[PDB]
């Protein structure tokens, strides 16, 4: 027998992060290119190097990578995930100075607030809008309601009305939330973990007209990003429900296509969730002031926004001085217009799992799985 001997738990452990260099984790729909540019200007203004990647499931796999070999500085993802890791202590508290955080708008760094503390930087703000082909329908349905009968009409053309992903619950959010959905009940300065919406009415009948949807074939159980974003880049479907960074390729498609309202549900507006992009900085991080560095004095700035936004567009973003010029754009207005009639995301460590739960009951609500009523049961 012996001791056990001095960097054991080092042996058994997970590694360091490495001290000297950047590594980002961002979406993989997002403008990593364009930040991977943003990572050159700061390398050859300072000597470190910047790696971007986009890992599968990466915001399932932080609180687990975060404080390994693996984890990356810079994490990149909607704010309602956030609470969820700083209660984990995954994440080094933010401190910009205060001529920097005028540069941003203040509702912005109140979404990257978790328990009176600044945990992240905010980017943009994200909101579904209705992507129409305006060669196949030059006037885009005002209500969910008149698209079974505009598919129909579609289909005798070899063509369809509405394909977008359903096996993301953010997608068909915005129809559940449109008669009364939603996550958590938001009452004095607090959301209520108790009160979960995703089981009354407004959240059934949403859910319901989704499934008959499914089931008098004007939508497919089975559709994806990939397969909804290829069916309206091709001109197969009149219209597709997505965001803006899904706005680059249509570009590229030239489909002649128009961002517009989303269609209300019962007279009621749809309510699509509102995220802001946010980068957290990794607790377990040894280059923590490179990453204020690059996020503040690169990132945030009009050039490394723009060379972001020209891969893939950001929504409104939180820099003041790059927004008024992104404002001018019929997309964005569009984008804040459909932003403005839903709601911010909670950012309650509650989320992850209500996400799963409601991800879960639109799968097998649309697969036939199990009834409405049973999925919405489940979740709540
Ligand atoms: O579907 C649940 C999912 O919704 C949101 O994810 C969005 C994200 O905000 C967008 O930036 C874009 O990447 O699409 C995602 C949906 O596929 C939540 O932010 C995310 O936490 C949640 O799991």
């Amino acid at each position: 027998m012996e001791k056990l001997p001095p960097g054991w738990e080092k042996r058994m452990g997970s590694g360091k992060i490495e001290e000297g260099k950047l590594v980002i984790w961002i979406n993989g729909d997002k403008g990593y290119n364009g930040l991977a540019e943003v990572g050159k200007k700061f390398e050859k203004d300072t000597g470190i190097k910047v790696t971007v990647e986009h890992p599968d499931k990466l915001e399932e796999k932080f609180p687990q990578v975060a404080a390994t070999g693996d984890g990356p500085d810079i994490i990149f993802w909607a704010h309602d995930r956030f609470g969820g890791y700083a209660q984990s202590g995954l994440l080094a508290e933010i401190t910009p100075d205060k001529a920097f955080q005028d540069k941003l708008y203040p509702f912005t760094w109140d979404a990257v607030r978790y328990n009176g503390k600044l945990i992240a930087y905010p980017i943009a703000v994200e909101a579904l809008s209705l992507i129409y082909n305006k060669d196949l329908l030059p006037n885009p349905p005002k209500t969910w309601e008149e698209i079974p009968a505009l598919d129909k009409e579609l289909k005798a053309k070899g063509k369809s009305a509405l394909m977008f992903n359903l096996q993301e619950p953010y997608f068909t959010w915005p129809l559940i939330a449109a008669d009364g959905g939603y996550a958590f009940k938001y009452e004095n300065g607090k959301y209520d973990i108790k009160d979960v919406g995703v089981d009354n009415a407004g959240a059934k009948a949403g859910l319901t007209f989704l499934v008959d949807l499914i089931k008098n074939k004007h939508m497919n159980a089975d559709t994806d990003y990939s397969i909804a974003e290829a069916a309206f880049n091709k001109g197969e479907t009149a219209m597709t429900i997505n965001g803006p960074w899904a706005w680059s390729n249509i570009d590229t498609s030239k489909v002649n296509y128009g961002v517009t309202v989303l269609p209300t549900f019962k007279g009621q507006p749809s309510k699509p969730f509102v995220g802001v992009l946010s980068a957290g900085i990794n607790a377990a991080s040894p280059n923590k002031e490179l990453a204020k560095e690059f996020l503040e004095n690169y990132l945030l700035t009009d050039e490394g926004l723009e060379a972001v936004n020209k891969d893939k567009p950001l929504g409104a973003v939180a820099l003041k001085s790059y927004e008024e010029e992104l404002a001018k754009d019929p997309r964005i207005a569009a984008t804040m217009e459909n932003a403005q009639k839903g709601e911010i995301m909670p950012n309650i460590p509650q989320m992850s799992a209500f996400w799963y739960a409601v991800r879960t009951a639109v799968i097998n609500a649309a697969s036939g799985r199990q009834t409405v009523d049973e999925a919405l049961k489940d979740a709540q």
